[PDB]
């Protein structure tokens, strides 16, 4: 599924994204938008064998398994393909536990690159919220 800019920053509030760790809903629509293009089927490989998997480009080497990153963790306890799902849980849960391991949003380098700031608010400009 391709998600709507409003439509997603509906969704990500209502799984309790909005300030969670102190990162306003712009930033979590901005790091969608660069990582994804809002598309929930979206997969990356990395140089070293480990896979990118899902609207938030959750790493294999560390969040999920694959079945083919030999040496990783697993740390969110799920198959990546849950994380290509139409529906956000997985992906939101998993996020979650991602952004609390210390680094904060840091974790996403498009997030640290293209978000980290700017004026993150436009992204939810005019979205009945
Ligand atoms: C969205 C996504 O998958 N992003 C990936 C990043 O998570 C990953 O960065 C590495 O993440 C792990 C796990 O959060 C980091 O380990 C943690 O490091 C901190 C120190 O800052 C420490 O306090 C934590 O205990 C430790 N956790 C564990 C379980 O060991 C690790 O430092 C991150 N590495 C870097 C270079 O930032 C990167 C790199 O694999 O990939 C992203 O796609
Ligand atoms: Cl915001
Ligand atoms: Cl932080
Ligand atoms: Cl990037
Ligand atoms: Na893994």
């Amino acid at each position: 599924k391709v998600f709507g800019r409003c439509e997603l920053a509906a969704a990500m509030k209502r799984h309790g994204l909005d300030n969670y760790r102190g990162y306003s809903l712009g930033n979590w629509v901005c790091a969608a938008k660069f990582e994804s293009n809002f598309n929930t089927q979206a997969t990356n490989r990395n140089t070293d064998g480990s896979t990118d998997y899902g609207i938030l480009q959750i790493n294999s080497r560390w969040w999920c398994n694959d079945g083919r990153t030999p040496g990783s963790r697993n740390l969110c306890n799920i198959p990546c393909s849950a994380l290509l799902s139409s529906d956000i849980t997985a992906s939101v849960n998993c996020a979650k536990k991602i952004v609390s391991d210390g680094n904060g949003m840091n974790a996403w380098v498009a997030w640290r690159n293209r978000c980290k700031g700017t004026d993150v608010q436009a992204w939810i400009r005019g979205c009945r919220l």
